[PDB]
């Protein structure tokens, strides 16, 4: 029984310029120290969870590689609170639960995110499904009294049943569905950074083929992962007239949305210490006011174990953090590991624009890009990590080079770099 615990954090985030000097600000080379209490009871079939959060840096840098985790230099926030219920069966992996929680899915593509939800787990050896709803209300942080443009009336109902149909290896289903409740700027109106863009319903049906993916510790010499996405939908986009200074509202235009998502991969478990493979995703783009263009839910943070690690890496760079809209990849990685001790990610992606006059999925880069340029650019990633006997210390960078999509005026070469020391009480 672990009622309350603390969790120190000190970050150290590296950034440069994001908009490639196109725009003013993006630049980072800041400290911070991150204090996590958080408190846990349990009663029979009922338990209950808070974690708070307490933030001083010198700037507003990143404390955690979470969706939640994409306003003044200190903050105080609610980070989860709540109430579970595993009474309902007599499954042990059977729970209810309600509030602000933890959404999780392996691969991080649909849900990983802490956010306000009512989420039915059910876990077997030979069955899991997960059927929620969720939907944000609030920051619940003390410098933030606004939520992002796309959170704002966005409301969420997901479901996933898989089963193990071979040791190690695991098929299943997953349906995802957003409805967009907001309203769009009128024509002469001011329209804001933290101001929508977008409306409409969008429904998201994906078939997930794995074996032993995400898990670094497997008695398989060769690991591998397939998903393949189907988008459906409707889509109301504001207009705008970017040229003035303000960006006035204008008017607006509807689009029916059907897209497509794959993403393969395959590792190579050399040994019990060395490890590597290839990847490749791709995001499908174009067609009339982006009815090909492919996106993803809002609840993702990309970040997986694909590397065969126990560390979590971006699965589109640490520095571009790629998005699969109107996006290609491709992707090679190596991984090393010595016990419970150590572990190094060495990771390398070339990317490219499916519709070279439309947007890309990028949650790293500001940059405006090239009318008829495919070349993204390249990045290199690295992951180092040291375990304490229980915190540990990371270095987490990733070191993009932008390519022909992205204009003369533009740095040659871009970073994001991170030093973690964690110490959990
Ligand atoms: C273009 C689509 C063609 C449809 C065929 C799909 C075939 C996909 C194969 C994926 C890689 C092979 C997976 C092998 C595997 O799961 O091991 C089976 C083993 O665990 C049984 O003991
Ligand atoms: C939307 C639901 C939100 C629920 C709020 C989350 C609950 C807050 C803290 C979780 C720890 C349980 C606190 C209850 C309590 O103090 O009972 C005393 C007992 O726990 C002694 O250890
Ligand atoms: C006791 C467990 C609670 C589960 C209750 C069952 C909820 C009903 C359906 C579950 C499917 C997952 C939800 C996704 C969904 O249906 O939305 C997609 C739909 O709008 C397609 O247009
Ligand atoms: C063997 C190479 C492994 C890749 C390491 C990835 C580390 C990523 C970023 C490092 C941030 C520190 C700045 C280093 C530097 O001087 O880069 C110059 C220029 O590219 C700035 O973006
Ligand atoms: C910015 C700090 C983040 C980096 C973490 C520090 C890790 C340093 C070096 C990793 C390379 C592995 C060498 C250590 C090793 O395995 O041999 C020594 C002993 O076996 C363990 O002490
Ligand atoms: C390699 C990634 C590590 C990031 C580097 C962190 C440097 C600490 C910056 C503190 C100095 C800033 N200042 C002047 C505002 O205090
Ligand atoms: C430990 C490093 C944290 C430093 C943050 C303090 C800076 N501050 C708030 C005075 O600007
Ligand atoms: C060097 C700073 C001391 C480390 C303690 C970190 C906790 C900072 C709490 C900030 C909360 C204040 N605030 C933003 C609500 O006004
Ligand atoms: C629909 C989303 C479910 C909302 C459940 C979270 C409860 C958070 C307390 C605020 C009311
Ligand atoms: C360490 C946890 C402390 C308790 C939670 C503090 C967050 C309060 C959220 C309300 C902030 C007020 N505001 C400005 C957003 O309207
Ligand atoms: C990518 C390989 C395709 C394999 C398809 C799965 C066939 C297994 C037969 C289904 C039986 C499932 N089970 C274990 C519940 O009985
Ligand atoms: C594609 C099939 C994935 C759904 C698996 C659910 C198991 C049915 C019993
Ligand atoms: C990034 C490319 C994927 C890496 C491929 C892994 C190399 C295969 C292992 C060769 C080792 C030879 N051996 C021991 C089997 O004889
Ligand atoms: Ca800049």
């Amino acid at each position: 029984p672990k009622n309350f615990g603390l969790d120190v954090k000190i970050t150290g985030e590296s950034e440069n310029d994001r908009d490639l000097g196109t725009a003013p600000g993006g630049t980072l080379n800041d400290i911070g120290i991150d204090l996590r209490p958080w408190a846990f009871g349990q009663w029979g079939d009922w338990s209950a969870y808070f974690m708070g959060q307490a933030v001083a840096a010198t700037d507003t840098i990143e404390t955690d590689t979470l969706q939640s985790d994409t306003p003044d230099k200190s903050y105080l926030a609610a980070r989860e609170f709540w109430v579970d219920y595993a009474g309902l069966t007599a499954y042990p992996g059977e729970h209810l639960r309600f509030g602000r929680q933890r959404l999780r899915e392996d691969s991080g593509q649909w849900q990983d995110t802490n956010i306000e939800a009512l989420n039915w787990s059910f876990e077997t050896t030979l069955l899991n499904a997960h059927a929620g709803v969720a939907q944000r209300f609030s920051e619940y942080r003390t410098d933030l009294d606004e939520l992002a443009p796309e959170d704002k009336d966005r409301t969420h109902v997901f479901g996933d049943i898989s089963t193990q149909w071979a040791p190690h290896h695991r098929i299943g289903v997953r349906i995802h569905h957003a409805d967009d409740s907001g309203h769009l700027r009128r024509p002469g109106e001011e329209v804001d950074n933290l101001d929508k863009t977008y409306t409409g319903q969008l429904t998201w049906l994906g078939i997930e083929a794995t074996g032993d993916a995400y898990n670094y510790r497997s008695s398989m010499p060769l690991n591998y992962w397939a998903s393949a996405t189907w988008l459906t939908g409707d889509r109301d986009n504001l207009t705008t007239t970017t040229v003035d200074d303000r960006r006035i509202a204008t008017g607006k235009q509807s689009g029916d949305v059907n897209a497509f998502g794959v993403d393969l991969g395959l590792r190579w478990n050399i040994d019990e210490q060395w490890k590597a493979g290839v990847g490749y995703a791709r995001g499908s783009g174009g067609g009339k006011d982006g009815e090909e263009q492919f996106q993803q839910t809002g609840l993702e943070s990309n970040r997986s174990n694909f590397t065969g690690t126990r560390s979590r890496v971006h699965r589109f760079g640490e520095a571009f953090r790629g998005e699969l809209s109107n996006l290609q990849a491709a992707t090679l990685f190596g991984s090393w590991q010595l016990r419970e001790d150590y572990d190094a990610s060495l990771v390398y992606h070339k990317f490219w624009r499916v519709d070279d006059d439309s947007d890309i999925g990028t949650s790293g880069i500001n940059a405006a890009l090239q009318p008829g340029e495919k070349d993204i650019g390249q990045e290199l990633d690295l992951v180092v990590t040291k375990y304490f006997k229980s915190a540990l210390i990371r270095f987490r960078g990733g070191l993009f080079k932008p390519g022909d999509a992205y204009g003369p005026g533009t740095d040659s070469t871009m970073h994001r770099a991170f030093v973690d020391f964690i110490w959990r009480f």
